[PDB]
């Protein structure tokens, strides 16, 4: 029993953060294999942030440049390469600590841990989600630049996230080949978010979630069709709900024996009518960072190593 | 800038967990050095758990009626003892991952991080705290037994928790001497838990989070008195505050410039008439699950390694 905001253990990942110096600027890095990734603006001053042209900034470095130190192991750069928004560092030590890993571009909606470092040092994990605007909403201070965002399965850590606080306190970053995620630059120069709306398919799950733990009292006596949800759905921004999304919470459907619809119809009425002063799970809002395979995880207490 | 539920990274105490079997029962075990600690009740049939004599059944336990695994390493088992609500195996191995450590009995309101484990294998992070009725609203099913929480200072980890689900769906456990905290007995028999009160230094030090992030609706012309406070807090089923927490609360009082005494107006403003639809760091309530120390490190970003 009980519901958590629950992060994957972070061991696996903590064994590959470095710290990463070019010049006078320091933030971390991923080191796997004998590579290291980081961002590129690693090698910008804080007055190149605002037009910088990576590939020319580049030319004046060299291989001696970069100074990368695992914990006190101190790294020996034999390469340097740009791969989009990502530097790599080909390094002469294959890192013993390297787990079974993969480079994955996740979707909106789909949730991550975060294990966010500052110096090469991990300071803290939390879990959160890609937005539909393709920012997150992370907690991150100035040299959290290279923090990583992953998944395990069994063993395997699969890397999504690695760079920027929007000035609105939202964060915006790539995947490991270095594209960001969303419509961001790495330049300072104004950006603004886009509408974040509330992911529709992990609601459901949390309220399937709240019904395995015994937290009731939303269920209705009502159902509704995918079309007239929907209808309801984009008047309070909330993501359309497809087939595919009521095939995914099949398995949540079949364990506690409310249909997809009827739950739809649940939500429903807490969206019009709101939660009357109640709470669900613990909170007094609707919680959209739980996939359906979150809620199943937890729910079922699946592990990794 | 952002605010999240944070954990401590977790990798020092994943080295640490291993799998406990006596007879037909598993449970989780912490291996520090060359003993491995878990629950007493892994000597126990289901059957006994209406009314162990603990002292009895191990009477017919000899070393080699534990199992102990650490992943696929077997373990030799020379010695056992029973501590309070614990067992510590004596094994003829040290753990070469053992992190420096120390144990600590909290207190109520204090904070810490969970390591949910399953058969030995670690299956997720959370952060959560001491309730003042000694449970903790924790995420845990069965075979989670023995999963340990902590905290982290630098490099040094302190484990202070360790057993048991009540009927209320909340977790009781030991301190890693394995006295319980509060009134539990590891027996099942009836127990219930007591009032789950707000732990108010928690919440006002998430207050002055909520300001360093800009959340700042909140605050109001007012001040108070600690006594005059104290009534409303009373009248809410929060706990009372006292001049050693208003001390406690001093570092976040001079970064913010809003003194403790304003700051619980703005509180006693939020218990009389509530948040009025609006979020604070994200929530419709009122959280109290981080401390001032939590609040310091994480709009500071304080590194362990
Ligand atoms: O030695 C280092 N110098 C700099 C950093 C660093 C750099 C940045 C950073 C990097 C770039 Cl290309 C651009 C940038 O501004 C773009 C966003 C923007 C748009 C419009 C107006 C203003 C801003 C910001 C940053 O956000 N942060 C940051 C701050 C807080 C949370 N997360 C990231 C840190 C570092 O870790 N190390
Ligand atoms: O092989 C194993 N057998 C058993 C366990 C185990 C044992 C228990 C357990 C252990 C004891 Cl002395 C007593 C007990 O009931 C006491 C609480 C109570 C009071 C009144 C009525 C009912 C209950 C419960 C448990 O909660 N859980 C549990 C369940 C969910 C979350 N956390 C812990 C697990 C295990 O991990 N391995």
């Amino acid at each position: 029993s009980g519901f958590r905001k629950m992060a994957f253990p972070s061991g696996k990942v903590e064994g590959c953060m470095v710290q990463v110096t070019c010049g006078t600027t320091t933030l971390n890095g991923l080191w796997l294999d004998d590579v290291v990734y980081c961002p590129r603006h690693v090698i910008c001053t804080s007055e190149d942030m605002l037009n910088p042209n990576y590939e020319d900034l580049l030319i004046r470095k060299s291989n001696h440049n970069f100074l990368v130190q695992a914990g006190n192991v101190q790294l020996r750069v034999i390469g340097h390469s740009m791969q989009n928004c990502v530097l790599k560092l080909k390094v002469d030590t294959a890192n013993p600590k390297t787990p079974k890993y993969k480079f994955v571009r996740i979707q909106p909606g789909q949730t991550f841990s975060v294990l966010a470092c500052y110096n090469g040092s991990p300071s803290g994990v939390y879990q959160c989600a890609m937005r539909p605007n393709f920012t997150i909403k992370g907690s991150f201070l100035n040299g959290s630049c290279g923090s990583v965002g992953f998944n395990i399965d069994y063993d395997c850590v699969s890397f999504c996230y690695m760079h920027m606080e929007l000035p609105t306190g939202v964060h915006a970053g790539t995947d490991l080949e270095g594209n960001f995620y969303g419509p961001f630059v790495d330049r300072q120069t104004a950006q603004a978010a886009g509408t974040d709306t509330t992911i529709t398919v992990n609601v459901l799950a949390w309220l399937y979630a709240a019904v395995i733990n015994g937290d009731r009292w939303f269920l209705n006596r009502f159902t509704t069709t995918l079309n007239d949800f929907n209808l309801v759905a984009m008047k309070y921004n909330y993501e359309p709900l497809t087939q595919d999304h009521v095939d995914i919470l099949g398995p949540l459907s079949a364990q506690t024996g409310i249909a997809v619809l009827d739950m739809c119809a649940s939500l429903k009425e807490l969206l019009q009518n709101g939660m009357n002063g109640r709470t669900i799970l613990g909170s007094a809002l609707l919680e959209d960072e739980f996939t359906p395979f979150d809620v199943v995880r937890q729910c079922s207490g699946v592990t990794f190593q």
